[PDB]
């Protein structure tokens, strides 16, 4: 399955924001069969966002069950011939749509879409009941994990083991969509360099003719069948080939955009095309003032212009897959992506408070083998619908998991391994924690390059960032030679409100972040493993309450509403200091 | 105005073309025209979204304080299986000037920015291939503009924008492009008017344009049963015994009209609610019954679109009003987007309607530093201005003619009425607009430098609405003489003119955070003694039927020393979080009973 682009190919986008919502509180929903008549007692509701936040209500807020979008569509008549098929692009954890009546669809994972045939139950021409019902309920088989509470009353209450507020509902594109009756699924390309040749396969109902044009699309090679190879002679160049499926009787033309990419790992250096590179940039997050999680094109094209300006020339889809809209931009705009899924919070030592949760990490209590085949399952949607895009420069299987307790790499072995099995063209990456150290880590053998999220001077160092450089070197020094890779630091910040200000560089200051970073920095100048640098976020996101958050996690370098902090003038100043792609020496 | 209505789902169709990624160019020396650049792919773009304003998308202030021509393009495949329809190609809105290419055949023109604009486009495409859209959109104002402006060039030929209204001067497309599809017998128009006598029943007297064949009506019901059917292409009179459009509730009946050709048939459903409107002596009636207003002045103001239009804002911020106790707002200072006015019209909120004629005022701007001397004059606002305003009324009624939740036109905002010219100037524009629709209230928003003994139109309108800012701009941080003074100001004009009274505007500047035990200018605490002591004197006139706090939130505006980062006079931040004084209105608003004035 592959992204919907529009040619002889055709669909009504069903972004038409306001449905019918309603709230199932009593669980009567799939019983009284609700998407059997127009849902009683409901309300409007955008449909590219998260349903939290958008009623200003702490009650639809907090809420933990199912909850039930509906929305009437006329097909277009042009269609009659043809079949109608019905995609949703993501719907946060749990999903399942009846088309009038008839169930038709069901999806548990949050960021990828699921899509399925609906012409024997559409005609062109009329009006049809959509109706969707989203669960946003997370136990020990879900990615991300967690566990649901029923109080002495029956009331739910959700608990998670991630930072990130646990934003649900249709949170991107709702799509119908057609294609000509021949083609169907995917198309794979693979692209090589030699210090310049690709490959095909494509899967429809008959003959396949492919041609490779370019950006002025002039045809500059082709060949036709499922397989083989042509070869060819701050921001990327895409060609464009072109795959056409010439059967039956009537033809099929799919465009998929492809970058020249290359890269594996060497010793301790990323190369690309037999470059080498540093990595600067962002852990990010899907998170805005009032949208939850709901993708916006606005947004899009701003914080893109905030990370330009910045000098930032890569970033990580912090803990989920992103719209792919971004990768797409990424694609056009040569922005390097780590691209990681939703597996976040399996660990149950970072929890910080004054509050029974499992004992054993790994059993079968909490992460088992259920949990194992649900994971590979994320792992294998998320390169399923990436593989092709030439931003994603790496996989991540998962963020910060717990590798002390016992049979946690008998639990992480055959995912990496699979997942090397998905697809060998990017490398292999798991993001460590700050407390599964370089003596301690279990797992960080099985990947390509590891990558640290490192908080030395905020969580552990008291604000002493004297002897916290010091920690942070040494055990930085200890981690290349116990494995000689390259180390990415994809999470390194301090939590800081704008308009702090404090002549003492105290913790919470725009001063402390600024310094903070900048001593970072020192270090990183002056090890030779670390050719990456990604602070802890952005921006300021949402989380749920607790005493540690002040109204979110506070550790961007802009603000939710996007205005910069002192430590943004910081970064710029670094990031376009050094020339593109390579580290500043040790001064 | 020019027949329009929204397009709606019938079983023939529209395809959305706000696909929001289009290609952005500026065009700063003004080659654009000269290189015909709607001809081939625009030459160095940038992606923007649509819709959304240009200015704040690339956290930019050259681009931001841009002053010019703007490039919009995109490629689009028109579906087939619409040969042998009419395919029709609308702009919701272009803020201030726009025009457009279909690849290289120019289709329409534009001025008002705030009001849509289509063409019948079926000759200069087939169905199956993909034609290249480019827009040329022009954010300058002049002074036969709505609202007017002067652009001022400096030694080196660079544009600044000057204007004379708060809110900051936003452009580009800020709202829904749309390809639509209609069948060839048109339905190009309806007009849709509701007559009431005790509640008990009557009719909906009834006239449409329908370019294209015979026309029969059904006026259906919210369980879709047919109640009553009419036959003409007008008169379709047809009498009831309704449940009646309600503030509370907001009834809407279904008026089907269908268009049979000899070979074509055309179904439109226009949402029909059964209101009277009017006014008797110093009380506002709806269906019979004085009203209260409650709620804000508005704006289309959020922090990284500018005036796009936003599905989740639209829901969150009904959320709000819905909580808060508002029951009615105005749609401050320009046309806003008809998402709104049907939401208004399904939930029963009561909107005063108001075209985009701000700024005929050179008495409001207060600084150190060349305007005109005669307001009313050729080199000022003049006949051609006239006529410019006469056509955003045309348009903006055109538009919001049949809905129910409009209950009032408003001319224009604060405009200065000392000079003379002032009653030359709006005279004809109210008894035209009289004609153009007779079913609602006229006004005009009233300035607070035009006090009872000084303003001159007045007269000319049906009921009057003030901004009032005793307290602030004067007597500022003083409540005891702000009180008198206001107290004597509302009771003088209700002597003058015996019409309803609604204080459109009262707010004051509050710095989220800033508190202050001495109750003193820009805190929270000042917030909410002075909307308090407004409420006293409120509650202690006969005639004051209306309140509407300025700004619900705090939103954008031109740099200045009297605007830190925008005015702060909301309710709500811009990211809607509310003050303290949000919860002193959310005390009074559904306290009291709904629609019914405070007995004091
Ligand atoms: C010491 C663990 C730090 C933690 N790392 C994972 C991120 O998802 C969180 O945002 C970050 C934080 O505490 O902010
Ligand atoms: C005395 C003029 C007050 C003025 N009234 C018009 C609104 O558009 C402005 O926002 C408001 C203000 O200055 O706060």
């Amino acid at each position: 399955m592959l992204r919907p682009v529009e040619t002889p190919t055709r669909e009504i986008k069903k972004l038409d924001g306001l449905w019918a919502f309603s709230l199932d509180r009593e669980n009567c929903g799939i019983d009284q069969r609700w998407w059997e008549s127009a849902l009683q007692e409901s309300r409007a509701i955008a449909v590219p966002g998260s349903f939290n936040d958008q009623f200003a209500d702490a009650d639809i807020r907090n809420y933990a069950g199912n909850v039930w979008y509906q929305r009437e569509v006329f097909i277009p008549k042009g269609w009659a011939g043809q079949r109608i098929v019905l995609r949703f692009d993501a719907v946060t954890h749990y999903g399942k749509v009846w088309v009038n009546n008839q169930e038709v669809m069901e999806h548990q994972g949050g960021y990828t879409p699921f899509e399925a045939d609906v012409t024997p139950y559409v005609i062109a021409g009329k009006s049809v009941r959509i109706t969707v019902c989203v669960n946003n309920e997370l136990n020990w088989q879900t990615i991300p994990p967690g566990m649901v509470i029923t109080d002495e009353n029956g009331k739910k209450k959700q608990s998670y083991f991630h930072d990130f507020f646990n934003y649900a509902g249709i949170h991107r594109s709702v799509m119908l969509y057609t294609t000509p009756n021949t083609w169907v699924d995917d198309i794979t390309v693979v692209t090589h360099v030699a210090q310049a040749s690709v490959d095909w396969q494509v899967v429809a109902n008959g003959d396949v003719s492919v041609e490779l044009r370019d950006a002025d699309q002039q045809v500059v090679a082709t060949g036709q069948g499922t397989s083989g190879t042509l070869q060819v002679v701050g921001e990327g160049y895409l060609y464009e080939l072109c795959v056409t499926a010439k059967s039956q009787t009537e033809c099929d033309i799919y465009p998929l955009r492809v970058g020249i990419r290359s890269v594996a790992v060497k010793g301790e250096q990323f190369l690309i095309n037999h470059k080498p590179f540093y990595f600067t940039g962002f852990g990010r997050h899907e998170d805005a003032d009032l949208r939850g999680k709901g993708f916006d094109n606005v947004l899009m094209v701003h914080d893109h212009a905030l990370m330009d300006w910045i000098g930032a020339n890569s970033y990580r889809t912090s803990h989920y897959p992103y719209a792919e809209e971004m990768l797409d931009w990424a694609d056009e705009h040569g922005i390097v992506v780590i691209d990681e899924t939703a597996a976040v919070g399996f660990n149950l030592s970072l929890g910080i408070g004054f509050e029974n949760k499992p004992k054993e990490l790994y059993s079968e209590e909490a992460v088992n083998g259920e949990t194992q085949q649900a994971h590979l399952q994320a792992i294998k949607e998320l390169i399923a619908r990436d593989k092709n895009h030439p931003s994603v420069v790496m996989w991540s299987i998962a963020n910060e998991p717990d590798t002390r307790p016992q049979g946690a790499r008998e639990y992480f072995a055959p995912l990496a391994e699979a997942t090397r099995k998905l697809d060998p063209t990017r490398p292999i990456t798991c993001v460590n924690v700050m407390f599964c150290d370089a003596h301690t880590d279990t797992i960080s053998d099985l990947f390509d390059v590891l990558c640290l999220n490192r908080y030395y001077g905020w969580y552990v160092q008291s604000g002493d960032l004297e002897t916290a450089e010091k920690v942070l070197e040494k055990e930085l020094l200890a981690w290349q030679e116990k494995l000689h890779q390259p180390i990415i630091i994809t999470e390194y910040g301090v939590d800081t409100l704008a308009g702090l200000h404090s002549m003492y560089t105290d913790m919470w200051s725009e001063e402390y972040q600024c310094a903070w970073l900048d001593m970072y920095h020192r270090v990183f100048d002056r090890v030779s493993a670390v050719v990456g640098e990604q602070v802890w976020n952005f921006a300021d996101f949402a989380t749920s309450q607790g005493i540690l958050r002040v109204g979110g996690n506070k550790k961007g370098i802009f603000t939710r509403d996007r205005k910069p902090k002192s430590a943004a003038f910081l970064l710029q100043k670094r990031w376009t200091g050094m020339n593109f792609g390579e580290k500043p020496q040790q001064g």
